[PDB]
């Protein structure tokens, strides 16, 4: 059971996540400028109040390029629930030296975005 | 000899596989203690001759089996195997649950599957 | 700076009943804590939010250890609206200032895992 | 279906072949328990156009757990060309089918890391 190294971004709007070119990568003090590349993956949740199945807000999780449930996807690949972000100067290489997070060892880092980053409408962390 | 799941199946309707966050996913079984609440779901696909004549896939069914029981009885919790997802309730025991075993439909109906109250399901899955 | 939060994820309720737990269970699992620190309270949290509607949202309940959180000064079993108390046998009725509260900018919340063999009332769910 | 090693490859740059002492050569895998630390290295040679001919690139050697990989039905110590066996003190002679092998579509490879104090034969590095 792997997980993301960060906490999710919650979606209240009706449009998918979409960062502008150059921003969207979570801050990580252990990574290098070469690693600032990856993708957000949407995860939907449904529960049972008495109207059978209820649809909750989807949450988006970030995974470094070459890691996570779509580790084999190349940067830019079009897939529902996947959006791509990168910081200029990042290498288009897989980041298998970072990998994914094991919850039984490390806890999720609080996702923080760089100064000046713009989140789309209806997107908030925690 | 040839036994079935103790519970009815969860039918896959969406494009996602059946996954469960930690703690949730184990079907309600009043005849079992909280030590037994641990097992796996095994996907079972069915193919049928479609309206054209070529075989078509039916909606996948997911059958729950307690740990150490069912077709993958000889597998430990968290094993990596396609079509096998693992569920456990906080406080379960990582031991084979032979005392429960598997069902013989000749003398035992299937328990209708029911999930704990407030269980998160992926899209395409429904909790009764 | 100056951000205070619960150490655990919230217990949302979509039913019409308030939160209650039978005696001995109701504290969430925390690996970095001792059985002596298994005593605290749940606090209520109201909220509102298609367009053109002031939608009344479902209330949540955040767990705080005894002597911490927005009601740190309250003693165990104190009577106040929106506040219910939980504890397990073998816990000390002492303030858990060494556990404190969570800074949501440095540490992420711990997923609310109830005790081994504890069922929440109808209308409640964890997320 | 088609799967690859869970780790990256040890590339043979010299003429010597892999050989480990009693209790060394198992890569560091946190998910695996001391029960599972047993397996084998399989040599994977690659051919390329030399520029005129076929040139055998420096053979990469991938590690697969016992029972997993392209050599499933082989027990520990099985003698076969291109296979070297490795164990750790306190493990079991069991087909580790619960570990399996990696689908690169949804899993990155773990960087092959060896415990502190491990010895290696000539020409061996991890890239
Ligand atoms: C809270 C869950 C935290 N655990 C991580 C879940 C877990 C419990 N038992 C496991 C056995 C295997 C596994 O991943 C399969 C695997 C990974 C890497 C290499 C080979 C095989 C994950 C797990």
């Amino acid at each position: 059971n792997t997980a993301s190294w960060f906490t999710a971004l919650t979606q209240h709007g009706k449009e998918d996540l979409k960062f502008p070119r150059g921003q969207g990568v979570p801050i990580n003090t252990n990574s290098s400028p070469d690693d600032q590349i990856g993708y957000y993956r949407r995860a939907t949740r449904r529960i049972r109040g008495d109207g059978k199945m209820k649809d909750l807000s989807p949450r988006w999780y970030f995974y470094y390029l070459g890691t996570g449930p779509e580790a084999g996807l190349p940067y830019g690949a079009n897939k529902d629930g996947i959006i791509w972000v990168a910081t200029e100067g990042a290498l288009n290489t897989p980041k298998d030296h970072i990998g994914t997070r094991n919850p039984a060892n490390n806890a999720a880092i609080v996702l923080q975005l760089p100064q000046g980053t713009t989140l789309p409408k209806g997107f908030y962390a925690e």
